[PDB]
C-alpha cells in the first residue's frame, strides 16, 4: 500500500523541511499520536487541512529545486536567515525547502521571479510571509519600511501587506510567519514579486495523484 510514515514529524514539518525532519508514492500517510516536530517558527499554516487532503495519496512525488539557491537571488542575502526557533543539532537554522531572504549591503532591491511548469505534472509550491515585531527588525532584515509581496498564477492571486506587530513570545519569537501553498498546473507560470518579507521557495514538489 506504500504507507508513508513521517516519523516524529508531521506533514507541515516534512514539506517545509524543518531541519529535525531531515518518498515517491504512497496510498496513505500514517497518522501518529507522538510526533513532536511541526512548524518551528510561530505563524499560521494557511489552508493546512486542504493540503493534507490533497496529499492524502499520490502516485508520483518528486522534490526539485524550483529556485536554485545560488543563482536565483544575486542581489539579496541567502545565508543569514536562521533562527534559534528552528535549530539543527543545536545550531540556529531554518526550513530547508525555503530561504529566509534578507537585505544585502543595506539594500533590498525588488524581486520579480517566475517559475513556468514544464513538467507535465502539478507542482506544489510553498512559501511564507514574515511579520516582524518591530520597525527595527523590519529595517534590519529588509531595509524598506513599507513592503509588499505578490504571488500570482492562473489559479492563485494574493497581495500581502506585511504587518509590524509585537506578539507573545513563542519559541523565542515575537514575530510570525504565515505559510502558504498553491498547485501550479502544467504549462502555467507562478510569479513572486516582493520588496521585503518573503520567505522564498527553494524546493517544490512535482506530483500526480
Amino acid at each position: 500500500s506504500a504507507p508513508l510514515h513521517l516519523g516524529k514529524c508531521n506533514i507541515a514539518g516534512w514539506l517545509l523541511g524543518n531541519p529535525e525532519c531531515e518518498a515517491s508514492s504512497w496510498s496513505y500517510i500514517v497518522e501518529t499520536s507522538s510526533s513532536n516536530n511541526g512548524t518551528c517558527y510561530p505563524g499560521d499554516f494557511i489552508n493546512y487541512e486542504e493540503l493534507r487532503e490533497q496529499l492524502s495519496s499520490v502516485s508520483s512525488f518528486e522534490k526539485f529545486e524550483i529556485f536554485p539557491k545560488t543563482s536565483s537571488w544575486p542581489n539579496h542575502e541567502t545565508n543569514k536567515g536562521v533562527t534559534a526557533a528552528c535549530p539543527h543539532a543545536g545550531t540556529n537554522s531554518f526550513y530547508k525547502n525555503l530561504i529566509w531572504l534578507v537585505k544585502k549591503e543595506n539594500s533590498y532591491p525588488k524581486i520579480n521571479i517566475s517559475y513556468t511548469n514544464n513538467r507535465g505534472k502539478e507542482v506544489l509550491v510553498l512559501w511564507a510571509i514574515h511579520h516582524p515585531p518591530t520597525s527595527t527588525d523590519q529595517q534590519s532584515l529588509y531595509q524598506n519600511a513599507n513592503s509588499y509581496v505578490f504571488v500570482g498564477s492562473s489559479r492563485y492571486s494574493r497581495k500581502f501587506e506585511p504587518e509590524i506587530a509585537t506578539r507573545p513570545k513563542v519559541r523565542g519569537q515575537a514575530g510570525r510567519m504565515n505559510y502558504y501553498w498553491t498547485l501550479v498546473e502544467p504549462g502555467d507560470k507562478i510569479t513572486f514579486e516582493a520588496t521585503g518579507n518573503l520567505v522564498v521557495p527553494r524546493y517544490a514538489f512535482a506530483l500526480k495523484r
